[PDB]
């Protein structure tokens, strides 16, 4: 399974893996003064990041399916997109593009929220063309899409 990491960047279990550097996530960086969900309407900014904003503290950009968003978190998050949770699908009709994450497999895919609530990726890179939603969370956490 792909690994959790707690607040501090430590691996929860399994073995560390680094970001792909092209990623929106920019590690190490701080994370958790509080669990903060905003709506989609409500996507945190890069400014925010020092000041915090008029919702709470704001370490970056996460989800997870549902879905759900948060500009801090403290539990568990994925650093990489967990891909034996996902499913090739095809492009949806893309409401937001919300970053780029490094899969499971170490490579680069641009994130987007679809019309229908999914979370899609595609591959930025080379074996682009690859196109796949999250379908399953049983560790139900979220990735960590960017950092501020
Ligand atoms: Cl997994």
């Amino acid at each position: 399974m792909e690994p959790l990491y707690d607040k501090n960047g430590a691996v929860l279990f399994g073995e560390p893996s680094d970001t792909h550097p092209q990623s929106t996530l920019k590690l190490p960086h701080p994370r958790g003064e509080k669990e903060v969900i905003v709506g989609i309407r409500d996507l945190p900014r890069k400014g925010d990041c020092r000041t915090g904003n008029r919702l709470g503290p704001v370490s970056g950009l996460f989800v997870k399916p549902g879905p759900v968003f948060y500009q801090d978190y403290s539990g568990p998050v994925y650093h990489r997109a967990p891909l034996e949770q996902f499913k090739q699908a095809p492009m949806c009709e893309v409401t937001k593009r919300i970053g780029r994450v490094t899969g499971s497999d170490g490579n680069l895919y641009h994130m987007y929220v679809c019309t229908d609530g999914c979370i899609l990726v595609k591959t930025a890179k080379h074996h682009h063309h690859h196109v796949l939603k999250w379908v399953y969370n049983v560790l139900d956490s979220p990735i960590w899409v960017t950092s501020c």
